[PDB]
């Protein structure tokens, strides 16, 4: 290679514990040799967040909002046990939450599938992109305890001083109970519509909506309605191009049609098996520019203690890798970077293809040969698996020089 | 059969399509030859519910409410194409819905475990009974639309008149959306508690309650606060009698714990959609039994659909390979329960013998294309690796004859 690819503007977010070591190995051995980036790196490790009073995570938020691409390493969501581990000054909020609240958009999870790994239904040769709602949860759902008898009613009082409307969720004639309250603004449904519609074009796959409008009068209905409204006003001519179609089926048919399906569609369902190390979540924002990619697991603290105590460790990096490769593939779309485009997809193909050739870590090996029959020779540690990914990537990029 | 065993009073429900065919094969080859029942048989087939204007289903529900055991066959719930198929005069409501709404109770789904069948990933040596809420969650779950900006909020005013809590659920600044309100009575969660202890009490496995506290803390807090007191004030001494117990772990803890445990526990989930490792692959291997809190009346049914695809093969003269194990275990679960109500030791042994010879026969290598595809791989399985539906019934009937004859000697 004459010159390294000109990446462009990407925001990088370092994490902590096991995945922090994976992260550097990934940059050092896979990304940096081949791509130069205008890198906006932030240190979202727990020590620094503690030291900067969580200010650094807010800066990351604002920087993805500007440069439209982010790739994030798994971070510790602390608790009471970890404020003794690091003597935190305060129980900080989740970094992942604080970016989803600031940046907005819709998370999309996808499991990466190798032809020689077990699966739930063995017909799913194409992966399934399941992305439900925003924020990690529809913000709150105020719920109380109704200790004794009395009416519980939910009221809507219009801001323009018009007639108030009460509904009566239940009158408790005798005995206790429990009560609940949800809601869903309208904008968050259009943001959900656009985000999910865009991923259908970005991936060239069909998009399905699933609801329970049969039981819920007009809560789940309002979803169906706004999608049809948006789907016929925009994106309908764009779907006709790339063969993609959209349709809304009932959730109970869709659950069985998933097993009936062969894979390769997007499923947005108004609400975890899978090696826990092959799943990559992507937050796609409503504008269709800014997008944060990251892995869907955690800091792998048990495998970090094996690293701390010097032990051998066999941790799986594919989930983190494909955070880089989705982020880079997105920037290559924005900048119309035809050469970063190919690099990203190539990187995705060695990971999957290096596993298909029998080179994998312990977790993947336990999926095939069962955990009680996994042998040292059936898997690689954490390093020499990256070493094998590295040289396979050098081998493949040299090939694709024509 | 010289004086075959006298099984009690039981309600039978006939279904639709290829499961209706299996139901007759089950009675003809497996049930009737060895048992005599005061049989309250109802025809829930689609064209009968259309002719009775769904009155046959209400009638069959009353019968289970009166006679305490019902054994159902998979039935068609109609849609737009089904009302055009049979030319129905109304898109009738699901019989399962209609009956569950009458009997009430809670539904438990048990996975039938065979040794030579790849069930998830080895490990599990015994099934797992997964139970969910009682009356769905609708009825009075009030939802609606928010026309414009304003404050949506929930107010609890006791019959005491002594206070009033107001919870803002959301203030609409933009204008527009949907809001709702749900609830649950203690009597409804107390029913979950009995039904779930009664089930654990029926078998000999321990009961677990997996709640979610990070999402709806206070809503789910009441569940572990209605179970543990009923367990302690009514069930702990009986559970402490046998090797049973009642604990309470958590969702992300339970799913990590169950992927190492040898199976054998009643699991109460409080979520809204189901098919974890339970509805895995071949639905032909899962039962489903509604339990009324009384512990008397129950209603078994195979957890899969009417298998339309194979009934079309039947109509065109093709040989089929549909798995009857689920419908076969609709009977034994329900016959074993009838035996418990009457101490019918003869019937409990039979029902139990049928659960053995059905698994024995699959473990022996004699199975249907349904299962064989799991072992070999669907393109791999040659004709010679499975059995016809009739072949499979014939070998059950054959091995059940030998299983009942031997222990009778
Ligand atoms: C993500 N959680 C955070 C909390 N705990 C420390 C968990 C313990 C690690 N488990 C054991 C192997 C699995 C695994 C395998 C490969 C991977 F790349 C990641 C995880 C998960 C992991
Ligand atoms: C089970 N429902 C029935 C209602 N639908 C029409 C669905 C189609 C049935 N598919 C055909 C082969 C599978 C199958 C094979 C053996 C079985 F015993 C059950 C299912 C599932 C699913």
């Amino acid at each position: 290679m004459s010159k390294k690819i000109s990446g462009g503007s990407v925001v990088e977010m370092q994490g902590d514990e096991m995945t922090r070591i994976i992260w550097e190995l990934i940059k050092e051995k896979l990304i940096f040799p081949y791509v130069e980036l205008d890198l906006h790196s932030y240190d979202l490790g727990i020590e620094n967040r503690d030291a900067t009073n969580d200010q650094v995570t807010k800066d990351a938020a604002e920087a993805i909002k500007k440069h439209n691409v982010g790739v994030k390493c798994a971070t510790i969501t602390p608790d009471e046990k970890r404020v003794e581990e690091f003597k935190l000054k305060q129980m900080w909020k989740s970094p992942n939450g604080t970016i989803r609240n600031i940046l907005g958009g819709t998370v999309f999870r996808e499991a990466i599938i190798c032809k020689n790994i077990p699966r739930l239904v063995s017909g799913w040769v194409k992966p399934i992109i399941i992305g439900h709602h925003a924020y990690g949860d529809q913000y709150r759902a105020t719920d109380f305890v109704v200790p004794g008898p009395g009416k519980v009613e939910i009221t809507y009082t219009p801001s323009d001083g018009t007639q108030k409307v009460t509904y009566l969720v239940h009158n408790f004639e005798e005995g206790g109970g429990v009560a609940m309250g949800m809601y869903n603004q309208d904008k968050s449904i259009e943001d959900f519509a656009h985000s999910s519609f865009q991923m259908a074009l970005s991936k060239g796959w069909p998009l399905y909506l699933s609801t329970k409008n049969t039981i819920l009068k007009k809560y789940d209905g309002r979803f169906k309605d706004i999608f049809q409204e948006i789907y016929d006003k925009q994106y309908k001519s764009q779907f006709e191009a790339q063969k993609i179609w959209y349709e809304h089926r009932l959730i109970d048919d869709m659950v069985a049609q998933a097993m009936k399906s062969e894979g390769g569609f997007i499923w947005a369902c108004k609400n975890g098996y899978g090696s826990l190390g092959m799943m990559t979540s992507v937050l796609v924002c409503p504008d269709g520019k800014t997008v944060e990619a990251e892995a869907a697991h955690g800091t792998v603290t048990r495998h970090y203690r094996m690293y701390q105590k010097g032990q051998e460790t066999s941790t799986n990096p594919i989930a983190s890798i494909f955070a880089w490769t989705r982020g880079l593939a997105h920037r290559a779309k924005l900048d119309n970077n035809k050469e970063l485009a190919f690099f990203a997809n190539a990187l995705e193909e060695v990971s999957i293809e290096t596993i298909e050739a029998g080179f994998m870590t312990k977790d993947l090996a336990a999926c095939i040969k069962g955990l009680p029959n996994v042998q040292r020779s059936d898997y690689l540690n954490t390093f020499e698996f990256m070493d094998k990914l590295g040289e396979n990537l050098k081998i493949k990029l040299a090939q694709a020089k024509l």
